[PDB]
């Protein structure tokens, strides 16, 4: 009765046809999907470098290879992510047999920030795809070349009533979040996420919201300094910083800490050499608003440069810039960055950088640089995160037997792997009482059965 | 700075000492609980009997004997739940490790309904203890002689800013539910739900509801009307019907409809006797007000009463009552009955009743009794619901190993065993990456590494 609610009528549609529910169905359009990206391959990449700067290698890596082979190993464990599960029975209970049956919940929103484009529609996709559901797909207008080969894929390899790609910004987002979804799933800005779980909560709808916050990094008295310089870089300059889980800033012990910057500077120098703006390793910012955003916090932190600095309008770059004497209370250290500045602050005790992070947000990922053992058992044991590395960063996304999602502020729900399918699942518990052998020992009247139903839980 | 704040802000400052995330502690205020409820026993079965009229057994059975079993299943699985597990790590990011630790949200809130007072403050209460939580709790204010048996119970146990009671109704709900809790866990009707889920957005708080519908049987015409006659009398008549996943009324096909009435009523007499005002094996009506409702639907169905009828206001009486020439559009359909009384309805074909059961919204249980395997296979495979039973009602939920929550309209999450630790756990990924062995596989310069990249993937 409306241009979007059509198309979500026509999905909800196809989904009670029941085509989707079958495994050999679902099977299929995985295939189609995987043969239909790297038909597009090329054309992720044009779009992924005109709107983000992203070079071939980084963008292939992040894109377009992670989800090519999320796909395959969707399709090796199709048939064990979807078989019932034959639960063991009490024996109080039998002859009962119990069971959970993986049953998709419907018609399935997914929406997609602009810094990870592809990645971030496809993943949770496989997710739904493989649980048997129908799909509505919104990616950010921000990378608008992006959304429409995104649109261009999905169009020319499935039917709409399956999977559909609705373009535009927050007018058409908010027609979507107040539809009658089955689930929402959702990556993006924190304020977005209150829109839509609020919009959510009115349908009675379930949700992932994958969110963001600052992420910290401690880098400790023990610290091994040279490849943790490295580790940290790659985890933050990969996407010039507009990555959820980058290392947004550094809690560095007072003694490392003029140490830590010549070793990130010398080993930035190792990644994008001298003038990093003729490097084709190294992206861009996603647009000239985010650019005079970011900018400008380098314009109101200029006292406190200590490595790079300078920008061009014309290509929306923005170099390495590394801060220092930062404070909780600076302009830089209240929003989160999404861009290639690093402030740098120190800390004496372990106890006050855990207290720092302690009093913000929950991050979503928390990274620690350390060899001591203890220190790391207590900086795991009493921060809470979304998820992180202990002498690493980022690269705890690579690994899709681990669960990727937030906690508290920063995101509710996980994906990644069989978590995706799971997101994109209810388990139906049921069971089976044959009626040859019948009973009556938990049956009226109770006269006097008290002791055996004591029994049942004894 | 208010009196429910007041509570709130010392359980959260209790939760932040962290002497809760201890499994040494979490194991000993398991067995204080146990030890508590077996003290609190028969002041358990007082206050469940003035309230509900619920007579001993059942009341032991439902509401004191599962969860001490619950307990001891927990206190024997801690370490299991509890302990971090280690994950296969790919070859490619050898040698990094790979984790998931289970640690809990912080302060939680558990709101509870009228009808199971003391099980569905309990169960979840368990997983939020296992899960190393701190905790508020609401019990209805509906039973309020078993709500001050479980404050004396938990204030005697254990200091209020570990665990603590709130008696109340809305208003304190309210106050409850816009506090930021790290976790909601809520169970009764579908309207509290919707308010408690919009307040739980504002703050980005994650929620367990499970909520209610009209739970389906389809009798068949395969089926064993003798068994199905007690099975189905069974989960309908404990507790009064006032069960969220009792047979709220039957799909019972053309040919049997009318052997199944007296099979019924017969198998009904078995249970208890003729004068069931009579029998100490059948409960009453929570409330005058809930009684005047259910009444007053029996005197809006005076036509159709088949099996029984009369009701006494002094003692919130009314007998198991069966209704005939039932339609989709009579009062008693419209609403959830939560009480006695057992609308019959006919069907021809079996796509009639999968169709009647998909227009309506998603139930929190699904019953068939039938010996047709193709027939349950696909009741099964189209109709989407909460859980259930093939050839019985209600026992899905006595097996711990099923998790217990709805889908759609009837909830969202689920609990029960190991599922009730999980609902109050965040699993945390994190990665180790030794320092000894470093590369630069994947870092940049990127110059001549593609081929390698997309190997990654491939």
């Amino acid at each position: 009765m409306n241009i979007i609610e059509q198309k979500f009528y026509d999905s909800k549609a196809f989904f009670n046809t029941q085509q989707t529910k079958d495994i050999s169905f679902r099977k299929e359009q995985l295939k189609k999907l995987s043969k239909a990206i790297k038909s597009y391959e090329s054309d992720i990449l044009e779009a992924l470098y005109t709107d983000l700067g992203k070079n071939k290698v980084e963008a292939y890596a992040t894109e377009i290879g992670i989800t090519l082979k999320s796909i395959k190993i969707a399709r090796k464990e199709l048939k064990n992510w979807t078989k019932t599960k034959n639960v063991d029975t009490p024996l109080y209970l039998f002859p009962t047999k119990s069971y959970i049956k993986k049953e998709p919940y419907g018609t399935v929103l997914i929406i997609a920030p602009f810094n990870y484009p592809f990645q971030l529609v496809f993943e949770p996709l496989i997710g739904a795809i493989a649980a048997g559901n129908t799909a509505i797909i919104k990616p950010s207008e921000l990378t608008p070349n992006v959304a429409r080969v995104i649109k261009r894929l999905i169009n020319e390899t499935f039917d709409a009533n399956y999977i559909e790609v609705i373009e535009g910004g927050i007018e058409e987002t908010q027609t979507l979040i107040h539809l009658p979804f089955d689930y929402v799933f959702f990556t993006g800005s924190e304020n977005v996420g209150k829109i839509v779980y609020q919009a959510a909560s009115e349908n009675l709808v379930p949700v992932t919201l994958e969110m963001g916050g600052k992420s910290p990094v401690i880098v400790d008295e023990t610290a091994n300094i040279k490849v943790a310089s490295e580790r940290i870089c790659f985890g933050k300059f990969t996407n010039a910083g507009q990555t959820s889980v980058a290392p947004d800033y550094i809690l560095v012990h007072e003694s490392v800490k003029d140490d830590l910057i010549t070793a990130l500077s010398k080993t930035l120098r190792e990644f994008y050499g001298q003038n990093i703006q003729q490097s084709p390793d190294y992206g861009r910012i996603v647009n000239l608003k985010h650019y005079h955003r970011l900018t400008s916090l380098l314009n109101s932190a200029q006292m406190n440069i200590v490595f790079g600095g300078h920008s061009d309008e014309d290509e929306r770059y923005i170099e390495p810039t590394l801060l220092d004497h930062v404070t909780s209370d600076s302009a830089i250290m209240q929003e989160e960055i999404f861009g290639p500045i690093l402030p740098i602050l120190t800390y004496q005790s372990l106890d006050e950088a855990i207290a720092f992070i302690h009093q913000r947000p929950k991050p979503l990922s928390l990274y620690l640089f350390s060899e001591d053992e203890n220190a790391t058992q207590r900086v795991i044991n009493e921060l809470s995160f979304g998820g992180g590395a202990i002498n690493d960063t980022l690269m705890h996304l690579a690994n899709p037997k681990l669960p990727f999602g937030g906690v508290g502020a920063s995101g509710m729900g996980r994906y990644h792997g069989k978590y995706s399918f799971d997101t994109f699942t209810h388990e139906k518990s049921y069971i089976f009482k044959s009626t040859r052998l019948e009973s009556g020992v938990h049956l009226p009247p109770y006269k006097g059965k008290f002791k055996y139903i004591k029994a049942f839980f004894k």
